[PDB]
Parts: structure tokens; sequence; C-alpha cells
């Protein structure tokens, strides 16, 4: 059974899309980025990877082997704090109007990164009774694609596996890894998946995806995985990116996302106006 | 020769107008954030009347019998002035209410709010004693969940209150918007202060209702009502929860889920085969496959499944 598709600039996010996402754990969104923004983010992506090779450092960068013959960077962490177009991407109103419907009005940006890879699994940050807490799709990985992902080389999902118990999840994944539907993507498209959805990929050309994860503040507040202070800082981060993007004249015609969480969840005055967009998870863990 | 003469004289709180707009993104937002949503005009006039008369019938029954079976009474029924205030399992007791429980606008809204694996849980009618009803103290409805706000502050466990009688501002429900996200300390403190004090509506909003209107509230939203007189104020309440939440956190046994799914499908079907509702686009109930359980047990012969018999 196919992965539902939202042509976002054509229809908006329809109830059917929302329902598809909640049931199957995944949703394909076509044409998120305009031609111009796609190129801007492609370029920021290009420069960040180049700088990783030249500056063979592991600062916020995952390497296959130590910068050893055949070593390569495959991931940069906190890319929103590293490139101006990506920070502005983090405040994209179509993306965030979607995240608001799916995660709720108390959404906060958690992980942000860019993966450029050269196993079936769920993503991390699991809770006790994870399916009880977020089988419905409240903790969401936003994959914004800079390069094509053809059926040869794309992520595969097992729909509805976001409601699977631990035992069946583990048993099925072990079978699958020892020995499904594809998200076939064009640049500027967005893949949304529930972190509880079993996904994975099987000999191809380098691909780039920017990942934004989102959680409800009230889930973080009570269950983690971050510390309580973290909520307010990522709220400033979200508000800053929306601000930055709003003040950019190529985006002047966009109606900015109106971030309005419940009163008791507004925590951005709590701290002084932040210096950085980078907040290391290990420094804000519980 | 005949003259052939012709005879003389002769000649030869946000509001959703569900049937007007549909359920909009702003409506879902407002419900998620404030813990409350008014839906105007849920019922046709004809269905409202059918449901009003089923309500009267049930109330009349409670008085006739003074049974404590499925009925909450102010005092023991043998006592002077004792009255009934709530009847349980009204969906089993009255065919127009079972069909109401399959109402496609209601369920499509619930599906957007509670999710695709929604199941119906509590079903009842509440009404007060028009000679005078005591104050409804500020309270949350029972969730039974640890970390309740983490689990459903966003509004996944929901009371749908369908109004048979008007609830004007001088006789209606009040609630504190966004109190569905309050931690236990704030909620407990705030509720205690309000209840030890005289009735006071500041920081609260009223739920002002015409008959056939629908009040959606998050069970974590603090609510209450002032002492009132002169109106019977009947409300039919359907609660809904997600199947995967019940499955893992309760409060019901795992078996309950499949049975209530059967109840839901049964109600949807008889509403479909009802001539009065043929023009309706019937609700298409489609939960995730690993949570379809409505074949796990033999065909249900009833719509009533007593909570204490399916508790975990
Ligand atoms: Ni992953
Ligand atoms: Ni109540």
């Amino acid at each position: 059974n196919r992965i539902a598709e939202c042509d976002i600039r054509r229809t908006g996010l329809l109830p059917e899309h929302v329902t598809a996402f909640r049931r199957q754990g995944v949703l394909v969104v076509r044409g998120l980025l305009t031609p111009q923004e796609l190129a801007d983010v492609q370029e920021a992506g290009r420069a960040l990877i180049d700088r990783a090779w030249s500056t063979r450092s592991m600062e916020d960068t995952v390497w296959t082997l130590e910068p050893q013959p055949g070593a390569a960077p495959v991931r940069i962490e906190y890319v929103v704090d590293k490139a101006r177009p990506i920070a502005m991407l983090a405040g994209h109103p179509l993306l965030l109007r979607i995240m608001e419907q799916l995660v709720g009005p108390n959404l906060i940006p958690t992980w942000d990164s860019m993966v450029f890879k050269t196993a079936w699994h769920r993503d991390a940050g699991l809770y006790d009774n994870a399916v009880g807490v977020t089988g419905a799709g409240r903790v969401i990985d936003a994959g914004i694609y800079l390069d094509p992902a053809p059926e040869d080389n794309c992520v595969w999902c097992i729909p509805e596996s976001n409601y699977w118990g631990d035992d069946r999840l583990t048993a099925t994944a072990d079978q699958l890894n020892a020995s499904a539907v594809p998200a076939v993507m064009q640049p500027g498209d967005l893949l949304l998946h529930n972190i509880l959805t079993l996904h994975g990929a099987p000999v191809g050309k380098q691909r780039r995806v920017i990942y934004f994860e989102y959680r409800p503040a009230e889930v973080e507040w009570q269950l983690g995985p971050h510390s309580a202070e973290y909520i307010g800082l990522k709220q400033q981060v979200l508000r800053s990116c929306i601000q930055m993007r709003a003040n950019e004249p190529q985006f002047g015609d966009e109606e900015p996302f109106d971030y309005q969480p419940a009163e008791s969840l507004r925590h951005w005055v709590d701290r002084p106006e932040i210096d950085t967009l980078r907040f290391a998870h290990e420094e804000y863990w519980r």
C-alpha cells in the first residue's frame, strides 16, 4: 500500500493527509521548496560538506573512520547554526504549518542535521509505552531532500509499524536485517516520518537530506529526553529562524508561521536572548 | 320549433460551524491549545427531536423504577427528594442514541482529533434537577494516566457533549482554557482555591449552547458549573480514546477495545440503513491493522459493556 502524497502548494494539508500520516507513520510532501530556495540550500549544503573534507575535523561531524585512507564525513550536526539559508529553512512557514497540525501548537525543534551517506530501525528518543505516547505521529522527522532519491536508492518504510509492540518490532527488524514502500523523492520534496516507523535503505550516488526533528514541549517537559531548560532555548531558536526568514525579501510574500504555544509552555523569556542556534544535546540531557 | 334560448346569465471558546465550513486547521489548533471547542449545528432539527424524545423516555424510566442500575442518584431512591442525575449506557438503551453514536460528522471530527484508531468508551446522559442543582466543583475528568499532560494534554482523550437543552450563560459549563497543560501542583492548588471560595468565573470561559450543538472538551481541562435552578439541562456524553493508548496504558482490559470497535461499527451500520440518514456519507472507520480487534470475539449481542467488568 502506497505512501500518501501531499502536493502542498496545490491543495494545502488535507484531513486525508493527516490521517494517512497518523495511520501509516509516513507522508510524502511534494514541492516544499521554491526553485530559488532549493538552490540556496543546495549551495549551503555543498559548502558545508566541502569544508568538512578540507578541515578534516570531527567537530559536529560524523566520520566513517578517523580522518585513515577511505575515511569520509557522512553527517554534520547543528547545521542550522552553521549556514544562514538552513537557519531560514528552519523557519519555513509551509513546513511549520504542517508540523503544527501534526505535532501540535507546542512543537519545538529538537535535532537538526544534514546526512550525506555514502539497517531497518526506529529512530531514538524512545519513551516507555512509546506507541501509547506517540504512535499517532507526534515526534516527527522532517527529511528535506537536496538530491533525488530514486527507487534504486531511497528510504523504505513499513506502514503502520509505528503501532507495533516492542517484541514484534524487534523480531521483524532482526528478520529484515539478516535477510514495504519507498519514498521516491525529487529535490525540494519533504519526507515526514514518525520516529516509531520502521524504516531503512538497501550501490549508488551520494545523496543529501536535511533532517529536522520535532517534539511537543509538554512531552519533553514531562518525559524528556532533554532537560527542562532546553524547551525555552529551542523556542527562541524557532522564533529567531522565523524572524530571520521574515526579514528576507525573497520571502517577503510568505505569511510567517505564528508560533503560539499554550501559556504555561511559553519559556522563551526565561533565558537571555540566545547567542547561538546550537544547543548540544549532551549538555541538555536528563 | 324550439327557441333554444340560453338561460339568463349563461352563454352558448472557538466555534466551528461544522455544516458551514467543515472542521478547519484553526479549529483543531484551538482545541489542542485551549482544551475546548464548540461545534454549532451538529444535528439536523429532526435528529435533535428524535434524540430529545429518547432522552425524555430514559429519564421517565429512571423515575418509574427507582433502580440504581446504571443510574446515578442524588440520594438512595427510597429517600425523599432523591433524584437521578445520570443514566449510563444510553447507547444500548435507546436506538436513536446508538445511531447518534455513529453520526459521521461527529466521528470525522473525532478522527481528526483523537486519531484513526479512536474507540468509544463511556457513553451516558447527564441532566440536572430543575428544582435546584448543587454547584459543580472544578475538576478534571478521570484519565487514569501517569504523566497525563505528556500523554494527552494535546487532547486525545475527549468528551463529546451533545446538548438536548439550551445552556444559556446563566446556566452552563465553564472551563479554564489551556488548563489541560497544567502540572498537578498548579491544577490541584488552583482547583482547591476555586472550590473553597464562592462561585467565581474569572479566567474561565462559558460554554454557551443551543440544543443540537456540541461541546468538545479535553478531560484535562478544568471545568465546573454554578448552582442553578429551573432547567433540566440534558447532555449526552460520548468519551473517546485512542486504541493504542488503551492497549498500553488502560484503563480498560485489552479485550474492551475489540468490543467497543464492534459497538462503533454496529452503530455506524444501523445509522446507514436508516431511511432518515440515506443522504449521509457514513463514517469510514479504518484504524491501523494491528489494532483491528473486532473479529477477536464472537458477534456482540449488546451495546453495553460495563467498565468494571473490563477493567485492568
Ligand atoms: Ni532513521
Ligand atoms: Ni466533568
